């Protein structure tokens, strides 16, 4: 992959694997959000990002943590195809950071997704969150577009929504969920795309089997550690709609919230 | 990747992702394990499969992995061009054999092997059989004829028969459950996932402190989606070495058996 002309956002291609695969031998969405987020660490490589910390962040020990995840997509690519996807960074001001990516037929060149997400500044000792400092601002506005670039741009859109709590009882659930170490990361933290799983867990396989993901909007409140057990909690709300639900399995602690949407197949 | 010049065997490079390492910044050995069928499964493709044969297509016939062994002498780094080289040959009416090796692709140097023991099964019944001749002269046109071993050497650990573990074992890992993302396209649990499910009895302290060298896993059963699975592990023994074995948490069923060597950091 490589930054663009201008150096303010990044193309990278990927050919998707045998493994990447579900039923229908197109990338699942977990698959593509594993693309989404090595394209964003590839990004960060190649401005001189860590080695997403800016000098100041490394100083009193910040960090950008995810508070929520959107993604939409228009068609799955399918085992053996190549996607192109583009990504790049901007800032909410003062709240944090906003990355965007617009996933491509490499063959066609035809919008195939697009996703969008918010992250907020945390301690990473204390994990309390924080405003953006404005001594952090101007190291990382070098490497971002000045006017407004967004995967979303529609006044009212998805990506946008409140998403409310899950009331008890769900109508489906999936209990004892418990991360491997195939689910961490290098800094041996659950990574985010096993909670896009564990949310999808507690929908039903018929659902499944007869539908397209087409939208996920997952918000983030806590992590899962190590020796945590989470529960999956889902609510049909309606194309078919989802509210869900991610908590600890003993004191039912908050982890995540989020919707999603199918299309019949 | 390709076919090599005498197109016996197949070659295919890999740039290690952000999300396919661990806290070493290296390349876990189920990110290998996976590469390994990734690879195979372009050979496959190459040399005009879908990785049945058309006589096992007619009599609902499938290879299914007996064995595999995985021995790393370095684990490649996140951002690194691994090439694997794959070929299968033909144990007479036993079986396929599928061996790789890795090169580090800026050296040429060999950082790991590994082979692979396979056996005719019913799809539907699940009763292993003997390779019939029209089977074997079908598939003897893509495999080289004389012999080539990625474990040559005439007393080497890939054929070294394993113990059953006896209760109590010293270390367990209880109620281990695949998710979706566990599955392949065929919606089986997908062989990688058994090798994480063995690794997940190892106390972390060795994880932390030794690298795997060796592992080798024998297939006797698999885990079907709604199954649940015990992780058993004895130290055997500068070298640690264990002894493993994956049951099903309710009856007690063996599903696999393996040994791993450690060498301290
Ligand atoms: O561990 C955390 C804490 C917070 C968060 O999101 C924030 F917006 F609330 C994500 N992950
Ligand atoms: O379901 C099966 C059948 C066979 C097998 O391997 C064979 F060696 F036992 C593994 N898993």
């Amino acid at each position: 992959g490589s930054l663009t002309e201008d150096g303010l956002s990044y193309k990278e291609k990927f050919v998707v694997r045998s493994y990447e695969v579900g039923s229908n031998k197109t990338a699942t969405v977990e698959t593509i959000a594993n693309l989404l987020q090595e394209v964003g660490c590839n990004h960060a490589q190649s401005v001189g990002f860590s080695t997403a910390t800016t000098t100041t962040m490394r100083k009193l020990h910040l960090i950008w943590v995810t508070a929520r995840m959107h993604i939409e997509i228009y068609k799955y690519p399918a085992w053996g195809d190549v996607v192109e996807i583009e990504t790049w960074c901007q800032s909410e001001g003062r709240i944090g950071t906003r990355r965007d990516w617009i996933l491509k037929d490499s063959v066609t060149g035809e919008v195939t997704g697009r996703a969008t997400s918010k992250w907020v500044m945390m301690n990473q000792d204390t994990r309390r969150l924080q405003k953006v400092s404005d001594d952090v601002r101007d190291e990382y506005l070098v490497f971002c577009p000045q006017e407004p670039r967004l995967a979303f741009p529609e006044e009212n859109n998805r990506s946008l929504k409140k998403i409310p709590k899950l009331e008890d009882p769900a109508q489906y659930s999936m209990i004892g969920l418990k991360p491997r170490r195939a689910d961490l990361d290098m800094n041996q933290h659950v990574n985010n795309v096993t909670y896009i799983g564990w949310v999808l867990e507690s929908i039903p396989q018929e659902i499944v089997d007869t539908h397209e993901l087409q939208v996920i909007t997952l918000d983030y409140r806590r992590e899962c550690q190590q020796d945590d057990v989470v529960d999956s909690l889902t609510t049909t709300t309606s194309d078919s709609q989802f509210l869900h639900l991610l908590r600890l399995s003993g004191d039912g602690q908050e982890i995540n919230r989020g919707t999603t949407l199918w299309r019949k197949k």
